[PDB]
C-alpha cells in the first residue's frame, strides 16, 4: 500500500498516493471533480477523477461498476486507457471513495476543427484513427453512442484518441433544442424507431468526418423534428423496406406524413471534396443502418491508402457485460466495484 496525503481542493478533502503531485483543480459537476497532477512513478501529466456518491443508490453503484469495468478493459492506442484505480481505504468495510487516473488531454477536435485550417490529409488521419478505435470498439460488442468533437482528444502532432465510457446516460433536458449533444446522433437512436446497434456510430463518424471538410455542422437542427427535416433532404425519405423496420407505429405514420425526397448529389453538397471522400460519405450516411459501412470495411476504402496497415489494426480481447443485466443489490455492487479496484495492474 502506498502513503497517502490529505488536502482540501475547493470544497473537496482529497487523498492520494504521494507519487501524484501539484494537484489542481480542472473540472467540476454532478458526477464528481477532476483535479490535474504530474505523476513521479511514469513521469506523465495526469487526470484525477474522484466520483461523488459512486455508491448512492442501486442504479449510482452499478453505473461505478460499469465505468470501471470499461476503463479497465480498453488498451489501444486511439482509446482512452487507465492508468491507475485508488482507494484510501484499507478494506471493504471501510471503503466509500474512488478515484481514477488517466492521461491529462489537452486540446479536442472542437479546439482544431474551429480555428485550424485543415489539409485533405488532415481529414484522411483524423478519421483513419476514429475508424482504427472504433474497429476495436466493435470487436468487444461495446457501443459508444455519443461519438462527437468534444469527445475526441487530439495533440499537436495530429494524434486522437477516444473519450467518454461508463458515465451518466443523457437526459431528456439535455438532448432538447439549438445542441451538439444531439447533432451527430443516428436518426434511429435520436427517434427511437428500433433496437440500434453498433452502427449508431458509423453515423457519428459522417457527420464528424463532412464538419472536418467544410468547417460547418452537417445537420445543426434546432429540434428534434427541424434536425430529421435537415438528414432527409440529404438522404431522401425513407422506402418500403426500412419502413417495416420502424418498430414504432407512431414514428411510421409520422414519417409518412413527409413529402418524398430523393437523396441529394453529394458531389454538388460538398463541393471540391475529394471523390474518394466523397464517396466514403455516401456509404456511412444512409439512412437503412443495415446498410452503412463497418469500421473494418471503412479502414479498407481507398481514401485511407497511405494510413491502411491490415497488421496493425488490432481488435480488443473478449469483453464480458452479463452483468448488465443483473439484479443487485447496493452493496452487492458495492463489493464488485471493490474487488475491481484492488486487481488493477499497471500498464507496462
Ligand atoms: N469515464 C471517462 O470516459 C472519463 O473518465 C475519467 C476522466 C478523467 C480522469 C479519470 C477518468
Ligand atoms: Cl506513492
Ligand atoms: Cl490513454
Ligand atoms: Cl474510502
Ligand atoms: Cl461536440
Ligand atoms: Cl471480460
Ligand atoms: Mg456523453
Amino acid at each position: 500500500r502506498p502513503t497517502f496525503y490529505r488536502q482540501e481542493l475547493n470544497k473537496t478533502i482529497w487523498e492520494v498516493p504521494e507519487r501524484y503531485q501539484n494537484l489542481s483543480p480542472v473540472g467540476s459537476g454532478a458526477y464528481g471533480s477532476v483535479c490535474a497532477a504530474f505523476d513521479t512513478k511514469t513521469g506523465h501529466r495526469v487526470a484525477v477523477k474522484k466520483l461523488s456518491r459512486p455508491f448512492q443508490s442501486i442504479i449510482h453503484a452499478k453505473r461505478t461498476y460499469r465505468e470501471l469495468r470499461l476503463l479497465k478493459h480498453m488498451k489501444h492506442e486511439n482509446v482512452i486507457g487507465l492508468l491507475d484505480v485508488f482507494t484510501p481505504a484499507r478494506s471493504l468495510e471501510e471503503f466509500n471513495d474512488v478515484y481514477l487516473v488517466t492521461h491529462l488531454m489537452g486540446a479536442d477536435l472542437n479546439n482544431i476543427v474551429k480555428c485550424q485550417k485543415l489539409t485533405d490529409d488532415h481529414v484522411q488521419f483524423l478519421i483513419y484513427q476514429i475508424l482504427r478505435g472504433l474497429k476495436y470498439i466493435h470487436s468487444a460488442d461495446i457501443i459508444h453512442r455519443d461519438l462527437k468533437p468534444s469527445n475526441l482528444a487530439v495533440n499537436e502532432d495530429c494524434e486522437l484518441k477516444i473519450l467518454d465510457f461508463g458515465l451518466a446516460r443523457h437526459t431528456d433536458d439535455e438532448m432538447t433544442g439549438y445542441v451538439a449533444t444531439r447533432w451527430y446522433r443516428a436518426p434511429e437512436i435520436m427517434l427511437n424507431w428500433m433496437h440500434y446497434n453498433q452502427t449508431v456510430d458509423i453515423w457519428s463518424v459522417g457527420c464528424i468526418m463532412a464538419e472536418l471538410l467544410t468547417g460547418r455542422t452537417l445537420f445543426p437542427g434546432t429540434d428534434h423534428i427541424d434536425q430529421l427535416k435537415l438528414i432527409l433532404r440529404l438522404v431522401g425519405t425513407p422506402g418500403a423496406e426500412l419502413l417495416k423496420k420502424i418498430s414504432s407505429e407512431s414514428a411510421r405514420n409520422y414519417i409518412q406524413s413527409l413529402a418524398q425526397m430523393p437523396k441529394m448529389n453529394f458531389a454538388n453538397v460538398f463541393i471540391g471534396a475529394n471523390p474518394l471522400a466523397v464517396d466514403l460519405l455516401e456509404k456511412m450516411l444512409v439512412l437503412d443502418s443495415d446498410k452503412r459501412i463497418t469500421a473494418a470495411q471503412a479502414l479498407a476504402h481507398a481514401y485511407f491508402a497511405q494510413y491502411h496497415d491490415p497488421d496493425d489494426e488490432p481488435v480488443a480481447d473478449p469483453y464480458d457485460q452479463s452483468f448488465e443485466s443483473r439484479d443487485l443489490l447496493i452493496d452487492e455492487w458495492k463489493s464488485l466495484t471493490y474487488d475491481e479496484v484492488i486487481s488493477f495492474v499497471p500498464p507496462p
